[PDB]
Parts: C-alpha cells; sequence; structure tokens
C-alpha cells in the first residue's frame, strides 16, 4: 500500500553533487559503532562506475525544507567495487559517514535502525522515501509496501521488487523487514521501469554489501 508518512527521525532526504549536478536522494541513519552511519544506493553517492559524490547532505526527518535535527555534511563515502568500478546494479547499495554536527553523532541525535544480511528472498516490506517527481515534490516522507518478488524480466541482478508508485528522489530509501520504520532493514530502493513504474526494486542485502558496510561501520 502506498500512503504519506509523518517524518521518522532516522529517515532522511539526501541533497547531493554528482558527476558535477546536483541530484536527490533517501537515506536511512543506521546502526554503526562510528554513531554516524546512513544507508542509501550506490547510485546516490557514485556515479556507478565512476566518481564519488563531492558534496553529500543527510537531512534526518526533512519535511517541506524543514531541518528539525540540522543538516548533516558526508565525511566519507563507502560502496561495493563492484559498484564504484562496474556500475553492477546487484550491488547498489552504499553507506555514507557523516561529520559530526555541532560537537553531537547522527545516531545520539535521531537514533539508527538494526540491519540485516544474508536473509531470506520473499519477505514483505515497508519502503519509505522522498520521491521527488510528478507526482510528487520531493517535499516529504512516503510510503510503499508489500511482498518481495524476483524481477521477472532481468533477474540477472539477484534483485526484488514490491508495488510501490514512489518516483525519482526515492532512490537509497530504507526496505525494513515487516511493516513499520522501526524494524530491520534489508534493501534500498534501487530502480523502478520507467519514470511511474507500478514496482520498486531493491538489491539483496548479501555478503558483498555486508562487507562494505562493515567498512563504512567503522570509519
Amino acid at each position: 500500500v502506498n500512503q504519506s508518512e509523518t517524518p521518522v527521525k532516522h529517515i532522511g532526504k539526501i541533497f547531493f553533487t554528482l558527476g558535477g549536478s546536483n541530484y536527490v536522494c533517501s537515506g536511512n541513519s543506521v546502526t554503526a559503532a562510528n554513531k554516524s552511519t546512513v544507508s542509501t544506493a550506490g547510485h546516490c553517492l557514485n556515479e556507478g562506475p565512476g566518481a564519488y559524490a563531492t558534496n553529500f547532505i543527510f537531512v534526518p526527518a526533512y519535511l517541506n525544507g524543514a531541518a528539525p535535527y540540522g543538516k548533516w555534511t558526508a565525511k566519507a563515502l563507502y560502496a561495493p567495487t563492484q559498484w564504484a568500478s562496474n556500475g553492477n546494479m546487484q550491488y547498489d547499495t552504499a553507506f555514507a559517514v557523516m561529520n559530526t554536527l555541532n560537537g553531537q553523532k547522527l545516531a545520539d541525535v535521531v537514533g539508527s535502525s538494526g540491519v540485516q544480511f544474508n536473509a531470506a528472498r520473499g519477505l514483505s516490506y515497508k519502503s519509505f522515501g522522498y520521491p521527488a517527481a510528478s507526482p510528487f515534490n520531493g517535499e516529504s516522507l512516503k510510503s510503499c509496501s508489500g511482498t518481495a518478488t524476483n524481477d521477472p524480466y532481468n533477474p540477472q541482478f539477484a534483485t526484488q521488487g514490491i508495488p510501490c508508485n514512489m518516483t525519482g528522489g526515492s532512490s537509497g530509501g530504507p526496505w525494513f523487514i515487516g511493516n513499520s520504520s522501526s524494524g530491520y532493514q534489508n534493501s534500498v530502493n534501487s530502480y523502478g521501469y520507467g519514470s511511474n513504474s507500478s514496482t520498486m526494486y531493491g538489491p539483496y542485502w548479501g555478503t558483498v554489501i555486508q562487507s562494505t558496510y562493515n567498512t563504512a561501520a567503522a570509519s
């Protein structure tokens, strides 16, 4: 089901510069030893393949321009080799590590979601994001939910899809196992077929993405 959502402390909108151009995405504060880690799509912080983003801003609980917990700047960005070197959609997930803001670590201010890797295929999910393309305008949190199924057409990426109306800008937004934003994150919004596709696909969170998380979370 597609719905409007009140802001969630740990879920945020991303504003970034990549390859010299300005874009938006969505992301999520995830549990990590550094208390500074944000999950998103690889394509939200790296050309895939190519350079990393030159500026990356995370705004937790963004609503209509408001930044109730401030604007957070990335100090480092981590994507798997398969993304950064090959642009492989199978591995379209990455993790940003944020600078402190006013002497505070992100997770201490907004909390964080637990993560899961190497889980079952075909789980049920609720996905969140800040869709920014018609009929949406990027200003507010939205969600989709459903049971994950395989990509019937391009199954070569091991991705999974759920019914969803979220558009460009929702990329990188978290997939939570179950029906709540309080759950474990286990994928991100990655792609759809066309600008207003009725299915959202997210990559399988396996060992490669886990390894990227592990390095980011300590950094």
